[PDB]
């Protein structure tokens, strides 16, 4: 029981920290998902913003 | 953990059953060992009386 308690204490400590790892991963993607979401909205809008400038630049010269 | 704990509890309960079994043997032994001491002392006493009885039988003859 004590020998398995050492396994029990080890597995409990690592999993209770693994739950911390799991939530640390959750906050890890939270920024990653947000930043990717922040980029894709910014990426698409700024590209067409350039096209908008590009269109008028083409319009003025063509 | 749970499978090994109930193994510990079961053997502890069974050991208590084994504990009294030797206690019954011990308490019975003490009564039996002491009782035979009186019997063998009486056994030697009676054969001593028989030894005296053999002397007594021929003493009346004399």
């Amino acid at each position: 029981i004590d020998e398995l308690t050492t396994r029990k204490c080890s597995v409990d400590a690592r999993l209770q920290a693994e739950n911390e790892r799991a939530e640390r991963q959750d906050r890890g993607l939270k920024e990653a998902e947000t930043t990717y979401a922040k980029l894709v909205e910014s990426q698409k809008t700024l590209v067409d913003f350039v096209r908008k400038e590009y269109e008028d630049t083409k319009h003025q010269k063509y």
